[PDB]
DNA sequence: CGGCATACG
DNA sequence: GCCG
């Protein structure tokens, strides 16, 4: 089993579920607090599990296998002998975990401003309302519409979308094309938004494309919120006899970076962050959604797809399916 | 022990 | 919290 999760395929579904989500619980909580290094391995032990073959039924599986020490094999232990962990459970039950999780999840509010608020004795999202005068605008509206964001994005919900982006898309800059990027890309079949990558085939027509495109849609009547490169929108989507707010991300990039911006929107967010780290540490490149650079020769790779990129960079091929990690 | 991804709004 |  390889150290870094982009050395390995991850499938969306796996033979460990409840293991991961127990451990995953642990790497929520610890971002919650501000410990970047403890998410991070908790995360990393996560992922590991999803990518083995079988279900792990004895504590001796766990040997060898990267990113399992002392704390996260206790975890899988408890977990194998009694079918809880107590340290889990008991970060599941508090009111810190609860409320962080809440405030966190509202569009608008990171884990600063949601501390901020738990300090200040804040623990529900009437509590917010009570007080609109110190929230800013996002916020506002990630409250307004949090409930309907809260309700699954379903790959229905998607093609609708698609075609509605289009639509603006091709008024605003004849020729230029849309593609799904984020967790849909992945093979899922819900989300909690819908990530697009918007380019065209001559370099340079893509500038200034953006602002066309939110005028275009915002004219339709179809924007409820938004906000350059990227724009973070909440869409009315038609419903039977009604509609539903979903958040929406447009990505604009030109096509000598499209291979980037694809890799780079398709995730999963760990895996970008593990084949970020793997390309510097390992291999002494740095990538990022717009490039791959060698900083010995002073120069950016040139990619025509994602395939040259993992080539590049010394890796076996993953499809979108694969980078669940 | 240092490091932990890397951007944009 | 774990790796190198
Ligand atoms: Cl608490
Ligand atoms: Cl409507
Ligand atoms: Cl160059
Ligand atoms: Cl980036
Ligand atoms: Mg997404
Ligand atoms: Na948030
Ligand atoms: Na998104």
């Amino acid at each position: 089993m390889p150290a870094y999760a982009c050395q390995r395929p991850t499938p969306l579904t796996h033979h460990n579920t409840g293991l991961s989500e127990a451990l995953e619980i642990l790497a929520e909580a610890a971002g919650f607090e501000g410990s970047e290094g403890r998410l991070l391995t908790f995360c990393r032990a996560a992922s590991v599990l999803k990518a083995l073959p079988s279900p792990v039924t004895t504590l001796s599986q766990l040997q060898g296998l990267p990113h399992f020490g002392e704390h996260s094999s206790r975890v899988v232990q408890e977990l194998l002998e009694h079918g809880v962990c107590e340290e889990v459970e008991r970060v599941r039950r508090s009111e810190r975990y609860q409320t962080m999780k809440l405030f966190t999840q509202i569009f608008g509010v990171g884990v600063k401003t949601a501390d901020r608020w738990y300090r200040e004795g804040l623990r529900t999202l009437d509590d917010l309302r009570e007080q609109p005068q110190k929230l800013t605008q996002q916020q506002k509206a990630g409250l307004q519409h949090h409930q309907d964001l809260s309700t699954p994005v379903l790959r229905s919900d998607v093609d609708a979308l698609q075609q509605v982006v289009e639509e603006a898309v091709g008024q605003a800059l004849p020729g230029a094309t849309v593609t799904l990027t984020g967790g849909f890309r992945r093979g899922k079949l819900q989300g909690a938004d819908v990530d697009f990558l918007i380019t065209h085939p001559k370099e340079g027509q893509e500038a200034g494309l953006l602002p066309r495109v939110m005028c275009r849609l915002q004219d339709q009547g179809l924007i409820l919120y938004h906000q350059f490169e990227r724009s973070f929108c909440i869409f009315r989507l038609p419903q039977p006899g009604s509609w539903k707010a979903v958040r929406v991300d447009l990505v604009v990039a030109p096509v000598s970076q499209f291979p980037f911006a694809l890799l780079g929107w398709t995730g999963s967010k760990l895996f970008q962050r593990e084949l970020r780290r793997f390309s510097r540490k390992e291999k002494g490149l740095w990538l990022n959604s717009h490039g791959l650079f060698d900083p010995e020769q002073k120069t950016f790779f040139q990619a025509a797809s994602e395939e040259d990129i993992f080539r590049h960079l010394g890796l076996e091929y993953l499809p979108p399916e694969q980078r669940n990690a």
